């Protein structure tokens, strides 16, 4: 598994569930090409992704919907979505975790990049 | 100045100096049109990217040139850029500060929203 | 104004108004001294806490009231408060922004130095 | 394992590892005793700090040590620690995971508190 998307809520102080990720690569047209989805499990986490056969060098695009979970617990978000734009490259580290921790009106996002 | 940046460099504890940050509209067709541009000052801060008569009702996507920024001062970032993307003015005008705090594997976002 | 604290409000997107803010200094027997208090204005900012002959260098600790700013909104805070501490000024005097940025169950601390 | 520390370096997007952590309970007088301290594995985490038995509802302090960390990695660091400090209730989730993203400026922290 050498992409997983970890989502955390900053009000509440839980996992963010049940929100839906979106994974593009950029095609050589540069526009999105859809690559991956999936909602996020009752511990925030979303695994199974991809696999390391298709995960290939290239820039990826990992959009949240963070605005369909806010408005579902009836708080009322800045953000239309949170997305994550990086390079996949292969010479270093190929695990890649992104982490999302989500407020209303404010959102961060770190990559922990390991062997 | 309905619409201001403001961007912190959280290894230095300084403003972040010099980033490029574009801005564009979602038009009627659904694409995303160039609305804005301009580079952080000494103070990171970017104003003057609009005015309240053209800053009409919109989804707008802030584009933080942040790979650039690292690159230049020789850290190899992950991130391509940070994106802010937000629907603007529709309870009525509004000004926003959006402000990012930079690392270089990692980002923060805030919008600071006031009444005019 | 060498110490200046910013406070916003990550669920509301506002300044966050009327923190009560508290800064020791650890004294030569190491304890904290009470150094200066005050609370943040209606635009999230706490100015004037020290002048630059009394800001000498020593070690800073600047607590920030978050519960009772949550409390007070309603919310069930998870920490008691922010604190923030750092030795200030020993390559000599400079000025320090310490900038928080609230959430219920998080909060990140920045500090911007700059030389005066 | 009810209480659980997790630190992230942002500069470098990797597990803070080796990092020391010291927990303390308010006593009674108000002054900080010693609860439990560990350093973070490879993994950036430090579990097994405490039991259910011992961690009663108290307010308790989680110090980070920040500086010795960005040290030892040749960053000028600002904060002499991070210090994280709550309430620890029966009421509620009683998993705790203080997780704590460092920069050498800049830190933040969240806890995520489940069942």
């Amino acid at each position: 598994c050498p992409l997983m998307v970890k989502v955390l809520d900053a009000v509440r102080g839980s996992p963010a569930i049940n929100v839906a990720v979106h994974v593009f690569r950029k095609a050589a047209d540069d526009t999105w090409e859809p690559f991956a989805s999936g909602k996020t499990s009752e511990s925030g986490e979303l695994h199974g992704l991809t696999t390391e056969e298709e995960f290939v060098e290239g820039i990826y695009k990992v959009e949240i919907d963070t605005k369909s979970y806010w408005k579902a617990l009836g708080s009322s978000p800045f953000h239309e979505h949170a997305e994550v734009v990086f390079t996949a490259n292969d010479s270093g580290p190929r695990r890649y975790t992104i982490a999302a921790l989500l407020s209303p009106y404010s959102y961060s996002t770190t990559a922990v990049v390991t062997n």
